[PDB]
């Protein structure tokens, strides 16, 4: 949920996933750093494709985060902020309250809470001989979708500039497009779900 | 030296560095999967230049071999090879012959040895007021691009296909284009010193 208005053991930990099978400022800034997959194929199955794309989207993401994860403390970002506009919370405990927590924390839960479902049998079928569960798009994947947009809305508001030190603007920038046309193409993310980087979704989308 | 013919705890573990201020099929690979600040400024010191480049190359080294660094275990890679035909070795004691030991131990050891010489005042001064010792270029800067080198050569023949995974192609191959280019300009990396990557040099340098 969301609220609109030297220590190093408490940074974020990446772990990869195995395969299936102001805000004006902050847009300038990622449309002038660049100068310095998506429909389903025919007769392939929505569910695998959708499951397919959204292990790799967290793979990406982890490879971000990852390579910024010394920036992000919780003494240089001590509430999950995208702007001061945004803040996102987190319940540790299914069904209660979401509450304040440092970004790296946040990013931490949500990122092992991702991988716990991919490792689930029940949502992700990790056999041929398996199904998928009814609701499965609804219900899984646009809830996990939601929550690793988050991730990037971070990134973009509080690291670019270190991001930028790594030349990593062109790999940010491409898989955030790829994100955003992926969710366009099977509505799994509205105008809303997009919060301070509307403007960047109008701006890289196309 | 060169020798020319479910465990995690073991992997290189990455490390930011605060700013200063066979072969043909390998080769291949990287050139098909592109379809899928060199010169010293006026008035500037050349050690200062170069001091500058060095800190900033080791940090690209890390961002990349953090991202596929769970893939480069002592199992998968018992030994620090590009390709069978080239090991490089280490010494762990000063002036005692290098030995074989596994590509992300050697990784380990070198990159830690490469910060522990950043953050030696009397190599790097870490302030205004201090000054290059003589020798600078050849006695400090050659040894750390000479074995920084080995790492790219590592990635580019063991681990290509997981950078490719990552969409880091070209993240990965425009830091060694510029490494390779920044070396030639101050001939600090000669023909020799490239091994198994001499026509990769050859094709993406220009
Ligand atoms: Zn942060
Ligand atoms: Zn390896």
């Amino acid at each position: 949920p969301v609220l609109t208005t030297n220590v190093t053991d408490f940074n974020y930990t990446p772990s990869h996933q195995k395969p299936f099978l102001d805000i004006k400022q902050i847009v300038e800034m990622t449309l002038g750093s660049e100068g310095v997959a998506v429909k389903l194929p025919r007769g392939e199955d929505e569910n695998e494709w959708l499951a397919v794309h959204c292990v790799d989207f967290y793979n990406q993401i982890n490879m971000l985060y990852g390579s910024i994860t010394e920036f992000c403390s919780p003494q240089t970002c001590p509430r999950m902020i995208a702007t001061n506009e945004y803040e996102y919370l987190w319940a540790f405990q299914k069904g209660q309250p979401p509450v304040s927590v440092s970004a790296p924390k946040y990013v931490e839960c949500l990122m092992r809470w991702c991988q716990d479902q991919f490792d689930d049998e029940s949502l992700f079928p990790s056999k041929v001989t398996g199904t998928f569960p009814e609701g499965f798009i609804q219900r899984v994947i646009q809830p996990i979708l939601r929550r690793l947009f988050r991730v990037y809305a971070h990134i973009y508001c509080h690291h670019f500039n270190e991001i930028l030190e790594l030349n990593l603007q062109t790999v940010l920038n491409t898989s955030f497009r790829h994100f955003c046309l992926f969710a366009q193409e099977f509505e799994l993310l509205r105008p809303a779900d997009f919060g301070p980087l509307l403007e960047l979704v109008m701006e890289l989308r196309d």
